C-alpha cells in the first residue's frame, strides 16, 4: 500500500497544514487513509491524557475512524527535541514501536501519511535521529517548504542530505506561510529548478484555522 513520510525546511513552516491537505487530496482520490505522527512533542493535557495537535489534524484529517494512540504512540508535553524530552522523563523513543504502529495502520489503510518531527535531522535519542528511523523504513520522502527568506538554502540543505541517504525524495509543497510578498513568484521559480522532485501543489495564505480549511484542491495527486 502507499506510504510517505513528509518533513519540512524547519519546525513551524506548514508540515502539518500540508499533510492535512495531502490527505484530503488522497481521501478524494478513493484512498482509505491514515495519518501518522509516531512522536510529538508540545502537547495539551485532556482527561484522557496528552494530546498534540498535529496528531489530532491527522486524526480528523484521516478518512477511517482512528484511536489517537494509533496515530500518535509518542506524545511529550514539552515543546523541545523529542531526544531531551525522552531523557528527561525516563520514556524510550523505540524505533521498533514506531514501525509497528506504521504496520498497524497499514492493517487498515491503503494510503499512509508519515509527519516527521522539526526538521529532518530532530534527534530521538542521543544516538539516533528521525532521519534514521526513515531510513530503516525506506520511505519515500515529501518536503514541505514554507514559502520565506532562507527558504532556498533550507529546501536545498535538505533535498542533498536526503539523497545522500538513497531516499526518494518523492515532491514538494510549497506553503504561503504568509501573505504574498514582492519576490513571490521569483522565489517559486528558484525552488521549481533547484528541487529535484515535483512540485505537489501550493497552500495559499490561510490565516484561520488552515488545518481544517479545504486545501485538498491544492494537491495534485497524480503527480506524486
Ligand atoms: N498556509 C498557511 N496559511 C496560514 N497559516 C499557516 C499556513 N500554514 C501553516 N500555518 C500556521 O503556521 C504555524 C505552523 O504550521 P504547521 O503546519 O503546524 O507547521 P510544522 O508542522 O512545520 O511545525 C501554525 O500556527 C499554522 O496554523
Ligand atoms: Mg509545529
Ligand atoms: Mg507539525
Amino acid at each position: 500500500s502507499k506510504r510517505y513520510f513528509v518533513t519540512g525546511t524547519d519546525t513551524e513552516v506548514g508540515k502539518t497544514v500540508a499533510s492535512c491537505a495531502l490527505l484530503q487530496a488522497a481521501k478524494a482520490a478513493g484512498y482509505r487513509t491514515a495519518g501518522y505522527k509516531p512522536v510529538a512533542s508540545g502537547s495539551e493535557k485532556t482527561p484522557e491524557g496528552l494530546r498534540n495537535s498535529d496528531a489530532l489534524a491527522l486524526q480528523r484529517n484521516s478518512s477511517l475512524q482512528l484511536d489517537y494512540a494509533t496515530v500518535n504512540p509518542y506524545t511529550f508535553a514539552e515543546p523541545t527535541s523529542p531526544h531531551i524530552i525522552s531523557a528527561q522523563e525516563g520514556r524510550p523513543i523505540e524505533s521498533l514501536v514506531m514501525s509497528a504502529g506504521l504496520r498497524a495502520l497499514e492493517q487498515q489503510a491503503d494510503w499512509v501519511l508519515v509527519e516527521g518531527a522539526g526538521g529532518w535531522f530532530t534527534p530521538l535519542s542521543d544516538t539516533f535521529t528521525f532521519a534514521d528511523w526513515v531510513t530503516q523504513e525506506q520511505l519515500p520522502v515529501i518536503l514541505v517548504v514554507g514559502v520565506k527568506l532562507g527558504c532556498i538554502n533550507h529546501a536545498m540543505l535538505t533535498a542533498q542530505v536526503i539523497q545522500h541517504a538513497g531516499l526518494t525524495l518523492a515532491g514538494w509543497v510549497a506553503n504561503d506561510v504568509t501573505p504574498p510578498g514582492k519576490r513571490h513568484a521569483e522565489y517559486m521559480t528558484t525552488l521549481t529548478r533547484m528541487i529535484p522532485a515535483p512540485l505537489l501543489g501550493e497552500i495559499p495564505w490561510l490565516a484561520e484555522n488552515p488545518e481544517n480549511a479545504a486545501t485538498g484542491k491544492y494537491i495534485n495527486l497524480a503527480l506524486l
